């Protein structure tokens, strides 16, 4: 492959791995690198998590106007949202917009304490076809990405199947879906949309942790109609859990990947 070449090119450039899993919803063609390779997913588990709430709420187990105390002890570094809110409630959808929207920590705890914690979360992930995710912690131990440790990980295929599930599968009922993916495309965080071209939008989740793990998947919406599914998680090949995060490299995959997929 020759874009297999160039991504090997960028991984020496910067010392780095690219994980990447990128299909066209239209065409059915898809374009991988390390698929299978475990990545610490760090803030990507938030739309797994949002997704469930949604499911949850489907069948009336909760519901989205539920109230969820904020606790000022419960807040944890990363917490925009929840911090103004901190002696108060939020509703669930609220919560579920914090997390998704501007990756709000102590938000996706509140969430996961509903939900049934990080083991619900991969039980989520088998019910969707992703074989990979685990989510061991919570915020926000679970960025901490150490190579080799398998906790709170998931592969770039295996992200793209649960990704593809909640926002152009049947993990939702239709129009449930179509809040999810309204949800995300608010987002005020996303990597990708920096190299997509004008008219491009994106309903996305961004994660980033230690040792450069820089995360972004979910779906681009071309202004024709036409849709990507994007996976890229990336991480340095470096022992340096401080090295900087990688998203101006996530936006240069995304323009690399595009002229590939149309």
């Amino acid at each position: 492959a020759p874009i297999d070449d160039q991504l090997a090119e960028l991984e020496r450039r910067d010392n780095v791995l690219i994980g990447l899993y990128a299909a066209n919803l239209q065409s059915g063609r898809r374009i991988t690198h390390r698929p299978d390779e475990m990545f610490a997913m760090c803030s990507t588990f938030k739309g797994y998590v949002a997704a469930r709430v949604l499911q949850m709420a489907e069948h009336g187990e909760i519901s989205l106007d539920n109230r969820v105390f904020v606790d000022a002890d419960a807040l944890v570094p990363n917490s925009p949202v929840t911090e103004a809110r901190a002696g108060a409630e939020m509703t669930l959808a609220e919560l579920c917009q914090a997390a998704l929207q501007r990756s709000d920590n102590t938000a996706a705890n509140l969430l996961l304490k509903t939900i049934g914690g990080p083991a619900a979360v991969t039980a989520f992930a088998r019910s969707v076809g992703d074989e990979r995710t685990r989510l061991d912690r919570w915020e926000v131990e679970l960025n901490s990405a150490i190579p080799g440790d398998p906790r709170d990980t998931s592969t770039p295929a295996a992200l793209a199947v649960g990704y593809r599930a909640i926002l152009a599968g049947d993990a939702l009922s239709p129009p449930q879906r179509g809040l999810l993916e309204d949800w995300m495309r608010a987002n005020q965080t996303s990597s990708m949309r920096a190299g997509l071209p004008e008219g491009w939008t994106t309903a996305d989740k961004t994660g980033s942790g230690d040792y450069g793990s820089t995360n972004d998947a979910g779906i681009a919406f071309g202004p024709d109609g036409q849709r990507l599914l994007l996976v890229m998680m990336t991480r340095s090949q470096a022992h340096d859990p401080k090295a900087e995060n990688l998203r101006p490299l996530i936006g240069e995959l995304t323009a690399l990947v595009l002229p590939s997929l149309l």
